[PDB]
């Protein structure tokens, strides 16, 4: 997250890490929602690559202990069957992933609270990206937690030239693109948290930013529309 600030350690706490097993290190990678005890939300770009991967929840510091974390192996991945890695722009960047174990709920552990089916926001709507990306463009990952406040655009702005054009689709929230905050690399995956009717639900999976870097204005940070994807994520839960 560029131009974000700490996060609150209680804040968020159906954010989780996800990490790949590097060496005899565990390396963050990716975000994602805890949507049940046993079931991951991330994006399906996170687990492309052929890794050992683990899921951090109660997580703060990538590097010092909380003494809150619980650490999962991941057991079996779904990813929508539409998705194609080189085309991340046609959509379907959303990943179930199931858990080894079924992690214990506390304050800094909560299941995601998901939209409605087919919600989508008012243009300009409240929300907050949280992730320990990149903390610039071409940087380093954040130590803790970050959040940024990045209202929405709506997709007539969203896709129109100035913006992403064609690239963004209505499966797809925008947020953001004033230049100063912005998700970044090492945040995919991870929840876009929108404030609707006095609650935080998880409206957004966090899926890529400009080529020309993250923090750039007119390219607000885009997501996976979460709302689009409620039955395909049911079924998958039920038939797993
Ligand atoms: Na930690």
């Amino acid at each position: 997250v560029v131009g974000g600030t700490e996060a609150q350690r209680n804040s968020w706490p159906s954010q989780i890490s996800l990490q790949y097993r590097s060496g005899s290190s565990w390396a963050h990678t990716c975000g994602g929602t805890l949507i049940r005890q046993n079931w991951v939300m991330t994006a399906a770009h996170c687990v492309d690559r052929e890794l050992t991967f683990r899921v951090v929840v109660g997580e703060h510091n990538l590097n010092q202990n909380n003494g809150t974390e619980q650490y999962v192996g991941v057991q079996k991945i779904v990813v929508h069957p539409y998705w194609n890695t080189d085309d991340v722009a046609a959509g379907y960047d959303i990943a179930l992933l199931r858990l080894a174990q079924s992690v214990t709920l506390n304050s800094y552990v909560q299941l995601g609270v998901l939209p409605r089916a087919g919600t989508i926001l008012a243009n300009n709507s409240p929300c907050y990206i949280t992730g320990w990306g990149l903390t610039r463009t071409n940087g380093q990952l954040a130590q803790t937690l970050q959040q940024a406040y990045l209202p929405t655009v709506d997709y007539a702005i969203c896709s129109s030239s100035s913006y992403w054009g064609s690239t963004v689709k209505n499966s797809m929230v925008c947020a953001g693109g004033d230049g100063v905050r912005s998700g970044c690399q090492g945040d995919s995956g991870g929840p876009l948290h929108c404030l609707v009717n006095g609650q935080y639900a998880v409206h957004g999976v966090t899926s890529f930013v400009s080529r020309l870097g993250c923090n750039v204005t007119r390219k607000p940070t885009v997501f996976t529309r979460v709302s689009a994807y409620i039955s395909w994520i049911n079924n998958v839960i039920a038939s797993n």
